[PDB]
C-alpha cells in the first residue's frame, strides 16, 4: 500500500510533464511503445525481451511486448496490453494491480491488430519507441522527436517519492545478493559460483539484473568491463570485485564492494583506505555543486591514496598535475541512477538538451549536471592496476616516479572499486546501500 | 585431440559442400557474416550476443561478432576474426584453438573497418547473415539466396563425425544438468532453486542455454512452453518436468524428464508407461522411415495410454480416428537437432527445398524427412492435461466420452513429456541421453 499511495502522484508529476511538452511542441500527444520480441536469425527463439525505458516510466510491465500508452496529459492514460489467450503460455489475468485503475485499459490479443486502437488521426501524436518501421506503417510520421526526449530525459533526474521508494527496494534485495557472494568467495568459490549464489539470494535470473554483473577474481578485478563467469576457482584466491544491482518495478540498483581474501596485509589496507575516500565522496554531494567537481576531488583523493601507499612517489598535487592519476582511474566518479543503470539526462545543462560542458581536464566526463534534490546518484571511485595502461604510463617521462616493484606486487589483486547509490535531499544524503548495513 | 583429429573430416566436407553450391549457382564465393551486439534502445548495454548458425557451422567461436568468412571450397578458408585491444575488456590471445590451422586469418581491431578485408569486387560474392544494410553498405548485392540457403540447410542434417562427437559432449553435460534438477526437486525445492541447480550442475549460465529451460511444477507442467521460474515452493509437490539442454561447441543439447514427487499413485504409473512408449518410438528410429510414420505411431501408443488409464471411455483405434489424442499430445514427435534446437532441414524432401508433406491427418507437422544415416533427432512424446483445449474438447460431441472426473484427479500433475537425443548410424541407434545413465 506504501508505494500504491506515492504512485497517485507519480502518475500526477507524469500528466503534468506530458502535457507541458506536447503543448510547447504542438502535439495532440505521446504514443509510447513497450517494443517487440527480436526473433533470432534463422530460427524460432527469442532475445530476452527488453522493455523501452520510457514505457516503463509510467507503469512497473517489464516484460510485455506490444503494449502502448497513449498520454496527452489532461485526459486518463490510455493503456492498450497484450494478452494473448494461446494454451502453450500461461495465460496472466487482466491487470488488477495497484497500478490498474489509473490506466483506461484495451486488451490486445494478436499484436498486428493495434492499428483499430490507436488514435485515427495521427498528423499530431509522437510515437516513442524503437520501432520506426512499424510506426510509419501504422501511419506515424513524428518519431522519438528530440525536443521531446530531452524534456522528458532531463526531467527523469528528479524523482518522484514513488521512484525513490522504488530504488530502495532495489537497494534491499541487491545488498541481499551482495551478502550471499560476498560469502561465497570467503568460502573459495569460482566467479561462476558468486554470480549464482547471487542470482540465488536475488531471487532474480541472469536476464532479470539490470545490467550484466561483474564478478571478478584476482587480476580479473583490473578489467573494469570483464564480463566472464569462469567456472574453476583459481589455484590462489587473493581478491574479489562485484558489481551488480538488481530490479525492483523497473528501477535499477547498482553497488560495487571489492574484498581482500586474507582480510590483512596491504591490499586490505589500501581497500579500508579508498573506503574512507569514496564514504567522503558520497558525503560531498550538495544541491548546487556540478558534478564534474566531485570528479575532480576523486582524482585528488586517488593520488592522496596512490601517493600515501608508495606507488607513486611523488606529493598527491604533483600526481594530478602531470595526469597519472588517469592510468589508475580511467573512468568518471559515477552517474545519475533511475530506470536505467546510467540514467537519462545527466550531461545537461537544461531541458532542451543543451550539455553541460565537463572539467578542463576530463573532457570525456558525461556525468556534469548540476546536483538537486530528489536525484538520485553512484559514486563508485576506482583504483586498478591494468597491464595496457600501465605498459603506457612505463613509456612517459613519469615511469622513474612510479614504485614498479609495488605495483607487480598489487597485479594479482586487479584493483578496487567501491559504489554506493545515494539519494540528495533538500538538507541531507540517504546513502540506500549504506543504510542497509551491508557494510 | 579427438574432437580436433575429426575437426580436419569436418573442414573437407563443409569445402565440398560450398564448392558443389557455389559452382551450381555461379558464385565466386559466401561471406558469412557472424552478427553482431544488438544495443538496447536509449541505452549502452546490449543484448546477448547469438552468433549467426551459418557461421558457427565452421568452427566453435560463437561469442565473437564482427566475424567473416569467406569460403569457395577450392582455396583454404578465409577469416576475419574481430579481436578489439581495449584496456576496459580482456584482451583474448590471437587463435591458437584447434580450428586456427585450418584457417587463413586475419586480425580485425575496428568493426567498420572490415571493408579493407573482404574482396575488392563483391558482384558474385553471397553475403550469408541476418546485417541486409550493413552488406549492403559494404558493396553486396547477393544476400541469402534462396538456393544457398536451401541446399546447406538440407545437408545440415547429415552430421559429420566432428558434429555427433560435439553432440555426445553437449548431451553428457546436460545430464549432470538433469540429475541435480531431479534432486533438487526431491528435496521440496521452487522451479528457481531447481533452475539454477541445473546451471550449477552444467557450469552454464542462463544465456548459454540453447533455449530457454522449461522448468515447471504440478500444473505448470501442463503448459508446454511454460517459461517463468516461481520463486516460492508449492504448498504440495506433486510433478516436476524439466526440458533443458546445454552448449558445446554451438551444438544443442534437448533433453526432458517427467518425475512424480511421491513415486507411486496413478501419475507415477502414467510415466511408467509414457516412458516404455518412448523408448520403443527411439527404437523406431530407422533409415528408409518417413518421420512422419512414428508421429502416427505415438498417437496410437498415447491413445493405448488414455483408452487403457480410463481417462477417454473408448478403444484406442477410435481415440486416434476421432482426432481425440490431439487434445492430449498436441505438438510434434520431434525434430532434428545440431547447432540450433530445432536443425534446419527437418522438413525437406530434396536440396533444392522441395517440402516433404505430412501425413494426411497431421498438416502441422514439420519434421517429415526421410530418416537416414548420421542424421541427430529428438523423440519427446508427451501427454498433457491442458484446461484450454480440455475447454475446447468440452465443446464437441466427443464430450460425452471423457472421465472428466478422472482429468480432474490427474490436473494438478500438470503433464508428461519424455526427450531423448538419438543418433541414426547404418546398422543401429545411438541414444545419447539414455547410454549416460540419466534413467
Ligand atoms: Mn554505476
Ligand atoms: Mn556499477
Ligand atoms: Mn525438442
Ligand atoms: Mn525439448
Amino acid at each position: 500500500d506504501k508505494l500504491a499511495v506515492l504512485y497517485a502522484e507519480h502518475i500526477a508529476t507524469l500528466q503534468q510533464r506530458t502535457r507541458t511538452i506536447t503543448e510547447r511542441e504542438g502535439l495532440e500527444g505521446l504514443v509510447i511503445h513497450s517494443g517487440q520480441a527480436k526473433r533470432q536469425f534463422l530460427d524460432w527463439m527469442y532475445y530476452p525481451f527488453k522493455v523501452n525505458p520510457q514505457f516503463k516510466a509510467w507503469l512497473p510491465v517489464i516484460d510485455n511486448p506490444h503494449c502502448w500508452i497513449v498520454v496527452d496529459g489532461a485526459s486518463k492514460p490510455k493503456l492498450i496490453f497484450y494478452r494473448p489467450v494461446d494454451f502453450w503460455h500461461k495465460v496472466p489475468d487482466e491487470p488488477r494491480d495497484f497500478w490498474a485503475e489509473y490506466f483506461d485499459i484495451e486488451l490486445l490479443v494478436q499484436p498486428d491488430q493495434v492499428e483499430k486502437l490507436l488514435p485515427y488521426d495521427k498528423a499530431n501524436y509522437a510515437y516513442i519507441g524503437e520501432y520506426l518501421e512499424v510506426a510509419q506503417a501504422l501511419g506515424f510520421s513524428i518519431m522519438n522527436p528530440e525536443p521531446v526526449m530531452n524534456y522528458l530525459h532531463f526531467h527523469r533526474a528528479y524523482k518522484t517519492q514513488y521512484e525513490l521508494e522504488c530504488l530502495r527496494q532495489a537497494n534491499r534485495i541487491a545488498v541481499e545478493g551482495h551478502k550471499a557472494a560476498r560469502d561465497t568467495f570467503f568460502n573459495g568459490g569460482s566467479e561462476f559460483d558468486i554470480q549464482h549464489a547471487y542470482l540465488m539470494a536475488t531471487r532474480q535470473s541472469e536476464n532479470e539484473m539490470p545490467y550484466g554483473n561483474i564478478v571478478a577474481l584476482n587480476e580479473n578485478c583490473a578489467i573494469y568491463l570483464y564480463t566472464h563467469f569462469e567456472p574453476t576457482a583459481p589455484h590462489t584466491h587473493h581478491s574479489f570485485l562485484i558489481d551488480a544491482g538488481a530490479n525492483f518495478n523497473g528501477y535499477a540498483a547498482d553497488i560495487t564492494r571489492t574484498y581482500d581474501f586474507k582480510k590483512s596485509g596491504e591490499f586490505s589496507d589500501l581497500i579500508q583506505v579508498m573506503t574512507e575516500h569514496q564514504i567522503a565522496l558520497g558525503k560531498a554531494l550538495k544541491p548546487g555543486l556540478l558534478y564534474g567537481e566531485l570528479h575532480l576531488e576523486c582524482h585528488q583523493r586517488v593520488a592522496q591514496v596512490l601517493s600515501d601507499f608508495n606507488i607513486v612517489k611523488l606529493p598527491a598535487a604533483d600526481i594530478v598535475e602531470r595526469g597519472i592519476t588517469s592510468t589508475f582511474f580511467p573512468h568518471g566518479l559515477g552517474h545519475h541512477l533511475g530506470l536505467q543503470v546510467i540514467d537519462m539526462g545527466g550531461f545537461m545543462a537544461d531541458e532542451s538538451g543543451t550539455h553541460q560542458a565537463p572539467p578542463e581536464g576530463h573532457p570525456f566526463l558525461r556525468c556534469t549536471r548540476l546536483i538537486e534534490k530528489n536525484q538520485v546518484f553512484t559514486i563508485e571511485p576506482g583504483l586498478y592496476f591494468i597491464d595496457s595502461l600501465l605498459g603506457d604510463l612505463a613509456q612517459t617521462d613519469n615511469k622513474q616516479f612510479i614504485n614498479w616493484e609495488k605495483v607487480e606486487e598489487f597485479k594479482p589483486f586487479g584493483g578496487i572499486r567501491i559504489e554506493d547509490n545515494i539519494i540528495v535531499h533538500e538538507d541531507s544524503l540517504e546513502n540506500m546501500t549504506r543504510d542497509l548495513h551491508l557494510d
